[PDB]
Parts: C-alpha cells; sequence; structure tokens
C-alpha cells in the first residue's frame, strides 16, 4: 500500500543511514510533497536482503520508484512494489508465534505509551515529533515542558499506532546519547520485568 520493496541492499549498512539517504534524495530531487521525512516507518530485513519503506503517503511513494537502481554504498537499490502478502492471523492460537505484542490487545485498554527521556531542552517540538514519527505512526504525542520557563523538561510521552514498530523503535532509539544524556525509551507502565 504505502510500503516500497527495496532490494539489492548493502549488507552492513544501518536502517538509519539508508533511510536518511532516501529522505535526502526525496528532498533534493523534489519528490517531497511536504517538508520533513516522507518515510513514516523504515523496516529493513538485511538477512534476506529486502526492505519495506512505509511512506506517509502513496504519491511520494510512487514517485520514489523512479530511483530503482540508485547507487548506494556500491550497491544498486532495486525499488519495486511488494508482493501480495497477507499476515496470517490466528483462530484460537498463533500459526507459530511471530512476536509477543500482536493479537495481544483484545481490549482498547493497552499500555502502549512510550516514555522518552534523556533529551536536551534545546530540542524544539517539531524536531522531537519528526524524529519519533520517522520510526512509526504516532497516535499521541505530549511533550513535557516547564510551566514557568516554557522550555522542555527533556522528556515526553508518545504512543505509536502499530504494535510492531513500537518495540523496534525502542531497540534502536533507547541506547543512543543526546549530548551528555543517554536516550531512555521504554513503556510508561511496565508490569514487572526486574531485568
Amino acid at each position: 500500500a504505502r510500503r516500497l520493496y527495496v532490494g539489492n541492499i548493502p549488507f552492513g549498512i544501518t536502517e538509519e543511514a539508508m533511510m536518511d539517504f532516501f529522505n535526502a534524495q526525496m528532498r533534493l530531487g523534489g519528490l517531497t510533497q511536504a517538508p520533513g521525512n516522507p518515510v513514516l516507518a523504515v523496516q529493513i530485513n538485511q538477512d534476506k536482503n529486502f526492505a519495506f519503506l512505509e511512506f506517509r503517503s502513496v504519491d511520494e511513494t510512487t514517485q520514489a520508484m523512479a530511483f530503482d537502481g540508485i547507487i548506494f554504498q556500491g550497491q544498486s537499490l532495486k525499488i519495486r512494489r511488494p508482493h501480495d502478502y497477507q499476515p496470517l492471523p490466528g483462530m484460537s492460537e498463533n500459526p507459530s508465534v511471530y512476536v509477543p505484542g500482536v493479537v495481544s490487545t483484545v481490549v482498547p485498554d493497552s499500555a502502549h505509551k512510550l516514555f522518552i527521556g534523556g533529551l536536551p531542552n534545546y530540542l524544539n517540538d517539531d524536531q522531537v515529533k519528526e524524529l519519533l514519527t520517522s520510526f512509526g505512526p504516532l497516535k499521541a504525542f505530549n511533550l513535557v515542558k516547564d510551566s514557568a520557563t516554557g522550555l522542555s523538561k527533556g522528556y515526553a510521552f508518545c504512543e505509536y499506532v502499530d504494535i510492531n514498530v513500537t518495540d523496534q523503535a525502542i531497540a534502536g532509539l533507547n541506547g543512543m546519547q543526546l549530548g551528555d544524556k543517554k536516550l531512555l525509551v521504554q513503556r510508561a507502565s511496565v508490569g514487572a520485568k526486574n531485568a
């Protein structure tokens, strides 16, 4: 739908670097119908050498297909439309397992809100939103500011729509370092891991 199938990718490169490469090309070529990042979710499977780039639209997505064969890190990124694939659901079980997080939320009540801490206060709202939105669709975004000063407190609460990208964003973002602060990303609730 809004995901492109890119193959012939360089084994070794990060999803972050490849995503920025595409974002840059979208901007420089004039493929962007809006500022920021056209890519909503970057999901790269380097094991089987295929990636699905989910864009914020379909227009830009279709426009990005023009770069089929683009030179990246020595490789030639093949850009085609993905195959007809349906995620096999469960009847009273899981076909196998997939990932603990899907089909687990049967009720609207769901502890899915992420707490993002370890951020500097010079980061403006737009940047923070853009960053987090580039790893999946956000349903809720509230940045904690100081009521008197006006600046950010350096942390926010944000909940993603999809249940897959949320933990994947944690795996990537949580562990980074913004200046002298280490980026801490987890869910606001957390029952009891003790790990």
